């Protein structure tokens, strides 16, 4: 119960004027990979406590964020860090990679 | 190169009549996932070449077919026998758990 739920509309708040680090993922019910790296999200909010808080950006209710971000596949993971962008990573991969990608950043 | 790439019209002919075992991935590039999943599908063709023929439907280029199988997530694995759905499972599985899958089928 970590990981904050973001809409189209809390999006400016929730990431853009927010600071710190925040890893979102942007995802669907009608990908299985996207939605495979759920549970491994669920222990890295856990274990990156206090330095990174994790957000989960459905596209299937809000439509209107990946386009801002020229997303054109998922899962995507944004890394921001003070509001923009730092880094990115698109496609499945296992707690392992993740956890690479975000130490190579935070 | 053994991996029957179909198209929504080529499917009835390549599919439905053939009379052994067909497995069918059905996917898209809108759902990204790992890496290391992509060759294991070319592997397979190739261990079970002589019991089965792998094929992939892309089904933004062949939106087609996948509605009338009922499919809402993907990717998806069908696999056919006869002409007729013997199987399935969705999302992007490791040489392992394709194994697992086909020998329990086959």
């Amino acid at each position: 119960d970590k990981i904050i739920h973001l809409t189209d509309d809390s999006f400016d708040t929730d990431v853009l004027k927010a600071d710190g680090a925040i890893l979102v993922d942007f995802w669907a019910e009608w990908c299985a990979c996207a939605k495979m790296i759920a549970p491994i999200l669920d222990e890295i909010a856990d274990e990156y406590q206090g330095k990174l808080t994790v957000a989960k950006l459905n596209i299937d209710q809000n439509p209107g964020t990946a386009p801002k971000y020229g997303i054109r596949g998922i899962p995507t993971l944004l890394l921001f860090k003070n509001g923009e962008v730092a880094a990115t990573k698109v496609g499945a991969l296992s707690k392992g990679q993740l956890k690479e990608f975000l130490d190579a950043n935070l």
